[PDB]
């Protein structure tokens, strides 16, 4: 309730696959920081069940190498908000996506929303791809974001990107 933008009329039938964290944007220095930051997580595959949920796969750096961690993002009434209960954050929400390039998505917790909304943009492909980037930073421009990070086609292909 803070992320002003929703994707109407989301299909994540089609936002299924593999994926890779072209940029990641948060409101605090240090939920991205370091490898070991809480929100610095990298995006390998989204999995839609039958029942509507959404299984998030993704490598995060927990002690001394890059570890895949699985995560049930349950549906709820609105099509493009889902119910996550994992990484200190409760909500999941897709703000835009073409199924075929890009998904931009923000994760916040409904109850500290400005200490941790964390935004990402994924790409299909080991690219850069500018006009994502350009709609990442317009959907970033009203929000409160203190970081920002962009990743490389060479870490791209890389456990934890490297």
């Amino acid at each position: 309730l803070i992320v002003t933008q929703t994707m109407k009329g989301l299909d994540i039938q089609k936002v299924a696959g593999t994926w890779y964290s072209l940029a990641m944007a948060a409101s605090d220095i240090s939920l991205l920081d370091a490898q070991s930051a809480p929100l610095r997580v990298y995006v390998e595959e989204l999995k839609p069940t039958p029942e509507g949920d959404l299984e998030i796969l993704l490598q995060k750096w927990e002690n001394g190498e890059c570890a895949q961690k699985k995560i049930i993002a349950e549906k709820t009434k609105i099509p493009a908000v889902f119910k996550i209960d994992a990484l200190n954050e409760n909500k999941v929400l897709v703000l835009d996506t073409d199924y075929k390039k890009y998904l931009l998505f923000c994760m916040e917790n409904s109850a500290e929303p400005e200490q941790s909304l964390a935004c990402q943009c994924l790409v299909r492909t080991p690219e850069v791809d500018d006009e994502a980037l350009e709609k990442f930073d317009k959907a970033l421009k009203a929000l409160p974001m203190h970081i920002r990070l962009s990743f490389n086609p060479t870490q791209l292909e890389e456990q934890c990107h490297i």
